[PDB]
This record gives structure tokens, C-alpha cells and sequence, in this order.
């Protein structure tokens, strides 16, 4: 029933990242993830996956990049 959510987080990219690290840490659960997307402009990242929010936060945490806020859609 609960499928691919669309989470969105304000993650401090500050140049450089361009999916590196953020993508890699998700590869581990490709079969549970639809996609990620990234918008440098407003330092936003979308995470399209069925996995629980907490799990995503953990994985983002694991990159070492700051996370100012985020929500689910």
C-alpha cells in the first residue's frame, strides 16, 4: 500500500557533491529506492523510496553533509 514516497530535504551541498556520496550511500538499497534528485539552487534533495523517513535521514547523515530540514510528500 505505502509505496515509493517522495521525501525532500534541505541538505547543505555547497558545490562539489553532484550526487556523489549521496547516490553511493543509497546504492546499497537500490532495490528499495526509486531515485534521488538534487537542486543545488535551494540546496534541496528529493529521495524517492518506500523506506521509512528515519532510514533516509540516517543514510543522508552518513554522507556527513548538513541537513537543515526535510519533509515527506
Amino acid at each position: 500500500m505505502a509505496e515509493i514516497k517522495h521525501y525532500q530535504f534541505n541538505v547543505v551541498m555547497t558545490c562539489s557533491g553532484c550526487s556523489g556520496a549521496v547516490n553511493k550511500v543509497l546504492t546499497k538499497l537500490e532495490p528499495d529506492v526509486s531515485k534521488i534528485d538534487i537542486s543545488l539552487e535551494k540546496q534541496l534533495v528529493d529521495v524517492y523510496t518506500t523506506l521509512p523517513y528515519d532510514f533516509i535521514l540516517e543514510k543522508i547523515k552518513k554522507t556527513g553533509k548538513e541537513v537543515r530540514s526535510g519533509k515527506q510528500l
